[PDB]
């Protein structure tokens, strides 16, 4: 540990927790710095009342401690990636944020961008504690950009408020200004939804070459060499700027202060103060970006092994540098569109199916697939690979013109809608709607799904406005908050605004839009055909009716099963 770094940051914490600090000699850490310890001290009712034949189904419940998560998938490390390995790291990495900031100009985000992005701070008090951290950063200090982590038996990193308002303010400019755009980097999907990330891979699919691959703990996997390159956007920016960007890169990425809850002797919790100086800080502001970024210099640098434009020889040392800056001049922006990459999501249509079997470099970077040795298993079929946990596939409306919708297995999407965050109906009512309505735009053509949601709709009040959040995904774009009628929001964006829907005719009715087909539909989990699933599409008129009643029969309800 870099004491000179970390040192203020623990001090603060030890002051705020004086009297109970200790050291514990038994702390279970073995690869993350340990310096101290202190004493430390739900189901959508809606949704589950309407999907009475998933109470049985493990895939759904399941879906609704932190010692045992981080023992296994944090409190890991691994060798550096050898010299020559590094130096095509950074070059490829200098190279790409070269061809990102062409068309492009970083700048500094204000405190008024951060405010009208909250309402999705009203205090001064707030940004007078922000002004006196970033007086810190500016003289060469850090206070209090430290994380809290909790684990979920993945491991969630969070920060208060004001150190996201100071990552945000020296490198939001990353997602504010689309920098892993398509347009900008050729394989970034930043700013697409859900709806057209299925025509990317379609598109990809007719690009002559291999296979298509998808090889899946990333942010664990992500080297103090990783993080050096990621910090090389600095160089595009001014001074002032900069220096907020250094500080944000040298105490939130790459020398990090945790407090982690461990148990105790008779049923008491303490907490941990742990530091680390490399691996992805999970859940933060730039989080995506920088994860979309290192994964397109991998998967450049995997293009450039399978091309064997990098020799064995070249691990060890990188002796001459030509042969890969004319690669990356002549060919990168080719490999790049040749790619889909949304943060540790990754699909690749490589040139021929060298890339299969091109894991030294991978390996040495230590990016490990999900046996270590075995070569990759493309996919011929664009329908079956998976990106960003679906799968899409084409289908046809009634009139005849293709479509190519999203797809998950369907207990992950009814598991999710049954679960609820924070302990009263018309807040569980309105973020039923919300997973009903984004059903309704996306997952349609699931039997299912497109019963249960209207169920749903026809049992919340019409004027209730959806609330809450139904995905964390930057692709989930929300079209589907709002109380506009859903067949004219399913236009809007399954016609009007989509650029791979040549004839602009609009669809006037719900039944010439289509399902999957039944095997399909079977295969990704239906229960169509199964006989508690027929009782309920069967009872499902009065279980609305018993639902209005809880509400409140005085409230004007739409009969969207009709
Ligand atoms: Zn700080
Ligand atoms: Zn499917």
């Amino acid at each position: 540990p870099n004491m000179k770094i970390i040192g203020n940051r623990i001090e603060r914490i030890r002051s705020e927790h004086a009297e109970t600090w200790f050291f514990d000699e038994n702390h279970p850490y073995r690869t993350w710095a340990y310096h101290g310890s202190y004493e430390a001290p739900l189901i959508n009712g809606v949704v589950r009342l309407l999907s009475k034949p998933w109470d049985v189904v493990t895939g759904v419940t399941g879906i609704a401690g932190q010692q045992r998560v981080f023992k296994e998938k944090v409190d890991t490390r691994v060798p550096d990636p050898q010299e020559g390995t590094r130096q095509v790291m950074s070059m490829v990495s200098s190279w790409l944020w070269k061809e990102l900031g062409k068309h492009k100009r970083p700048r500094v985000c204000t405190k008024e961008e951060f405010i009208n992005k909250v309402r999705s701070v009203n205090d001064p008090r707030f940004w007078a504690l922000v002004d006196k951290e970033r007086e810190h950063h500016l003289r060469g200090e850090c206070q209090s950009c430290v994380y809290n982590m909790m684990g979920k038996r993945r491991a969630i990193w969070y920060m208060w408020l004001g150190a996201r308002f100071l990552e945000f303010e020296a490198l939001g400019f990353l997602n504010e200004d689309h920098w892993m755009g398509r347009e900008n980097s050729g394989g970034g999907v930043e700013g697409l939804g859900l709806q057209r990330l299925g025509y990317v891979l379609e598109e990809m699919s007719r690009i002559p070459g291999g296979r298509m691959y998808a090889d899946d703990g990333w942010d664990t996997r992500i080297s103090r060499f990783d993080l050096e390159n990621e910090a090389l956007i600095t160089n595009q920016m001014e001074k002032g700027h900069r220096a907020l960007a250094l500080a944000i890169i040298k105490y939130t990425y790459q020398n990090k202060v945790v407090k982690v809850l461990r148990p105790a002797e008779k049923g008491k919790t303490v907490m941990d103060i742990i530091s680390r100086q490399d691996q992805r800080g999970s859940g933060q502001v730039v989080t995506y970006a920088l994860n979309t970024f290192t994964n397109l210099v991998v998967q450049l640098i995997r293009n450039m092994e399978a091309e064997e434009v990098l020799e064995m020889q070249d691990l060890w040392l990188l002796r001459r540098s030509e042969k890969v800056t004319n690669w990356l001049q002549s060919n990168g922006w080719d490999r790049l569109k040749r790619m889909a990459v949304s943060g540790d999501d990754c699909v690749v249509k490589p040139i021929d199916d060298r890339f299969a079997h091109a894991l030294r470099f991978l390996n040495d970077m230590g990016k490990v697939r999900k046996q270590e040795w075995k070569p990759s298993t493309g996919w011929d079929n664009w329908e079956e690979v998976p990106f960003c946990s679906h799968h899409f596939n084409k289908l046809h409306l009634k009139d005849g013109r293709s479509i190519v919708v999203p797809c998950r297995h369907q207990d992950e999407l009814i598991g999710r809608a049954r679960v609820s965050p924070g302990a009263s109906i018309r807040e569980t009512a309105c973020l039923a709607k919300s997973y009903a309505q984004m059903w309704q735009l996306l997952y349609f053509h699931r039997r299912d799904l497109r019963l249960m949601a209207n169920a749903i709709c026809s049992s919340v009040p019409v004027d209730w406005v959806p609330t809450g959040r139904t995905t964390w995904s930057i692709h989930g774009k929300g079209e589907w908050m709002t109380t506009e009628d859903m067949l004219v929001v399913w236009n809007r964006v399954w016609i009007e605004e989509n650029d791979h829907m040549e004839d602009k005719t609009p669809v006037t009715k719900w039944t010439d839009i289509p399902y999957l087909g039944k095997r399909e539909d079977l295969w990704c989990g239906s229960l169509i055909g199964h006989r508690p699933r027929t009782t309920w599409a069967e009872n499902i008129k009065n279980t609305v009716n018993m639902v209005r009643r809880i509400i409140g029969d005085e409230e004007k309800y739409m009969d969207y099963l009709s």
